[PDB]
């Protein structure tokens, strides 16, 4: 209820600048407001360490961050995830 950040607009703004083979979103929303955890696969991480990783993540809901309490993530390479057998 009065919420302008949910599931969709963050699955939307990671497969917008993301491009991802694999996403997925958990909505872990409650009582401090809008979480999320995402599990994301895209070529967008290869060449990058995991704090820069993070960092484009984050830059993908830099509008919406303010608004949500907490999130979460794990970023692989789709070469990543295929050697960890997804
Ligand atoms: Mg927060």
């Amino acid at each position: 209820p009065g919420s302008m950040v949910s599931k969709s607009i963050v699955e939307e703004r990671l497969r917008s600048m993301l491009s991802p083979q694999f996403l997925k979103v958990t909505d872990n929303s409650g009582g401090c407001g809008a979480a999320f955890n995402a599990y994301i696969v895209s070529q967008q991480f290869e060449g990058k360490g995991l704090l820069d990783r993070q960092r484009l993540v984050n830059s993908a809901i830099a509008a919406e961050m303010p608004q949500i309490h907490a999130f979460t993530m794990k970023c692989l390479t789709p070469g990543e995830w295929e050697a960890k057998n997804r």
